[PDB]
């Protein structure tokens, strides 16, 4: 049970925060991502509007059976790819969604395309703020309307988790990203302290863990890269892979961490499947940590 | 962090208990369970010993890749049954185990068959000393000389963590199994709380938090009846049997347990690899603690 009052987010439907057992754990899939196989085009952004419909769908299937609520990770390359990709997303989902590009251009270009529109408001969250970030990239949030961002620690120059927190709530001559996103008129912190690699995942959890303790705000973070580039357990295929990228995904879940980044939507059927176990155990324990469930659609109640 | 100091057995080579990080989870799989295939007769004890050495064999490959040390859950239903099983495990394995069966009697029958041998007091772990155990259990226990056994410190009628100090302890004109066990000769206690389904999991390991913090005794838990009396997930097959069955099983070494009883053998090869991922995770922790490995045989450095 975390120190801080922790804030729970209600965005566009979707319960994010609050103490372990209190919500289920949001799960995150990445749609569009490099060398997506349903994406014939990145740089135009042409893809298969039924296989990209058919995740959705899965997704919403999964969704309903554990009660794990679901944002989708919406990646692109370009400009003219992203705008479209959320143009779809918009229209064939009912889900919140992560505006994500590792080309912060891409990023600020999409928004810019989008404008002022109160439904991008309510559904869109900036992934992310994170240590590159210029006046123009917050102006931009601004300028959109945007209430909720990713808060990315990810840096080489901050791999301890005290390092993380120093990046986030600012130290000496920097001001730190919450400060950075608050000037963009974000008032929701979804704080990822990122995946240097998997041993380092206890790390990143820990930084969970002070960002809970301390400012109350959401944690999750983004394990799918660092398990992919895991060569030798990647090596021994299925159900080694699964088994492994389960113990890494459901691991923050255990020390009451709030979202995943679970990677490519085609794993969801096993992650849904990891995570909702985690989230029953934890929620059963509601009673030694004096917390209440917030909802009813909570794995406990729905996968046994 | 456990205030107490850990106490670390060691059994005929097997390092089980310590600090979180110290020391890799020992993983104890089952056979000759009822409804083990490899068994055509548990009541003469007919078994495949090319099958039940492949396991055996597979079980100290596994080990050797991993560091993840391992006892054998040794299972009869006859007191000719397990007296034969054993005398194959200790031929044909170097590993303690355990002299397991529903019925005290078998377990009874077959240390009166087996005898004070200097082997048996090394390498048989009695499972288990529990709520209802009787004098003639003590007597034999005592007569065979064993020197380890696990505690099942579970009441159907004690379900709170904190009442674990009652059953172990003692308590009004109840003997405690500790007490229990030190009567029979017993000098070593592997303390298993008891599991009554996956979600009270969680009351399990906060019981072996309980016991580590406030005695040092190594803890641990059997799941493994629990998933599979879980058909809504077992019919599911692959990879979701054991995405969630890993999430089960790598549940209480987050929170600091010591041993898993995982079930079946069979199911090794996908045990070892969860278990060694969440074991890597947890000892990379260390590097902020301060918490000393206790062996260079350790999943964070062998699995990746």
């Amino acid at each position: 049970k975390f120190t801080a009052q922790q804030h729970v987010y209600d965005i566009n439907g979707v319960k994010v925060g609050g103490q372990p057992g209190e919500y289920p754990t949001v799960l995150i899939g990445s749609i569009f991502y490099r060398g997506h196989k349903i994406v014939s085009d990145g740089q135009k952004g042409i893809f298969d509007k039924d296989a990209a419909k058919a995740l959705l769908d899965q997704e919403a299937e999964l969704s309903a059976e554990t009660g794990n609520p679901f944002i989708i990770d919406v990646l692109g390359e370009s400009v003219e790819a992203l705008t479209k990709y959320v143009e779809f997303i918009l229209e064939n989902t009912t889900a919140p969604f992560l505006l994500d590009s590792i080309s912060p251009d891409v990023r600020v270009g999409a928004l810019k395309n989008l404008g002022k529109d109160p439904e991008i408001q309510k559904r869109l969250i900036y992934n992310s703020i994170e240590e590159h970030y210029t006046e123009e990239e917050l102006a931009a949030i601004k300028e959109a309307g945007l209430k909720t961002a990713v808060i990315l620690a990810f840096s080489k120059k901050a791999l301890k988790p005290n390092a993380r927190i120093d990046l986030l709530q600012g130290k000496d001559d920097k001001e730190g990203l919450i400060a950075a996103a608050k000037r963009a008129g974000i008032e929701q912190f979804l704080v990822d302290p990122g995946v240097l690699d998997v041993a380092s995942n206890s790390w990143t959890t820990e930084a969970i863990n002070v960002v809970k303790e301390q400012f109350g705000y959401p944690g999750g973070c983004a394990p799918s890269n660092a398990v992919y580039l895991w060569k030798k357990m990647r090596s021994k295929g299925t159900p080694f892979f699964e088994v492994a990228g389960a113990a890494v995904f459901t691991y923050p879940i255990t020390q009451g961490a709030d979202f995943i980044l679970y990677g490519p939507m085609m794993n969801a059927p096993w992650v849904y499947r990891a995570i909702a176990t985690t989230d029953a155990m934890i929620a059963y324990n509601n009673k030694l940590t004096g917390v209440k469930m917030g909802t009813t659609e909570h794995p406990l109640l729905k996968i046994f």
